[PDB]
């Protein structure tokens, strides 16, 4: 089996990308962000807190047939972000894009922190890192992935997002139209339950590249690069008028600068973020600062090729016996 489903950016800053998916039966179609980054399948619903939900379509597992409530389970699951959700633990027929999972693990909040509030488009997270991650207790469940894993024609999905356009992810198969050149794998360490690889260097603009180990995780959940410091100065030092700011949280340029590409390695090959894609807009509401989307990963105890990184390029999680991941441009 295969399956095919349309990512979509959540607002015109691409800070997020939902992906349809259907729950329940009959279906009961929520809009969840796929997140490589963790590996919990959580969903508002019937049972959240009344005052924390605004606008996202719920799940109600008392209108599907097919729901079963896990006895016992709770989860509770907190981000980089410092966000957070809770709840208990139903089983439930998951479809994306034509491929279908019965008995998946699909997490019924009770509870969910202001920014899952606070965004209405967003109607819950698919996790697709490793199972290992799962917040589930007593008993950790898996992954959509894992469960659709032996039914796929390959045990494969793939990221294609979208520079502020649609883009596609797909279960069981490589679409060899969807990229140029060749797709160039690396070695993936599975230790911390994450895409971890490590990227062969960077350069920045037409600098020459500078080849150095950066270990990181691929992760569709995070909107940013974030890579060492060294590395994210060498990038700003290119930008007139570019300075970390402590009371914006981050690098700020003037919005009138053209930004310099990135460059990140993949083996011997080479994916190459395009200037634009590093702008993320004024600061704050007509100012005429703008905030960077390569930031510090200081602090955070790990590098993140987030979408800034992972739109430039067409990305295989393979997740055969031993995982790699594969990178094309596109």
């Amino acid at each position: 089996s295969t399956g095919s489903a349309t990512t979509t950016p959540i607002d015109s800053l691409d800070d997020a990308y939902i992906t349809p998916v259907q729950i329940g039966t009959p279906a009961q179609t929520l809009n969840l962000d796929f997140d490589t980054g963790s590996s919990d399948l959580w969903v508002f619903s019937s049972e959240t807190t009344a005052s924390e939900v605004d606008g996202q379509t719920i799940y109600t597992p008392s209108k599907s047939t097919t729901a079963k409530l896990l006895s016992g389970a709770t989860w509770s699951i907190s981000y980089g972000d410092g966000s957070s959700s809770s709840g208990d633990v139903y089983t439930d027929t998951v479809s994306v894009g034509g491929l279908t999972v019965t008995g998946q693990a699909v997490e019924s909040a009770k509870k969910v922190s202001s920014s899952f509030t606070e965004d209405s488009t967003i109607d819950g997270l698919l996790g697709l890192a490793f199972s290992t991650l799962n917040t589930v207790s007593p008993t950790q469940q898996k992954t959509f992935f894992d469960n659709a894993k032996a039914s796929l024609d390959s045990p494969v999905f793939t990221a294609d997002l979208g520079y502020h356009a649609p883009g596609t992810y797909n279960f069981g198969f490589i679409d060899t139209t969807a990229y140029t050149g060749s797709i160039t794998y690396t070695a993936v360490s599975t230790k911390q339950g994450f895409w971890e690889w490590t990227s062969t260097g960077y350069a920045v603009g037409s600098g020459t590249f500078k080849s150095t180990s950066i270990d990181g995780i691929a992760d569709t959940g995070t909107t940013l690069l974030y890579l060492p410091a060294t590395v994210v100065s060498a990038y700003w030092a290119q930008v007139s008028g570019a300075k970390s700011s402590s009371s914006v949280g981050g690098y700020v340029f003037p919005c009138s600068a053209t930004l310099p590409s990135f460059t990140f390695g993949v083996g011997s090959a080479r994916i190459v973020i395009p200037g634009d894609y590093i702008d993320f807009g004024p600061i704050s509401t007509g100012s005429s600062s703008c905030f960077g989307g390569i930031q510090s990963s200081a602090g955070i105890g790990i590098n993140i090729f987030g979408d800034v990184a992972l739109k430039a390029a067409f990305v295989v999680f393979n997740g055969a016996t031993t995982p790699t991941l594969g990178f094309a441009s596109k």
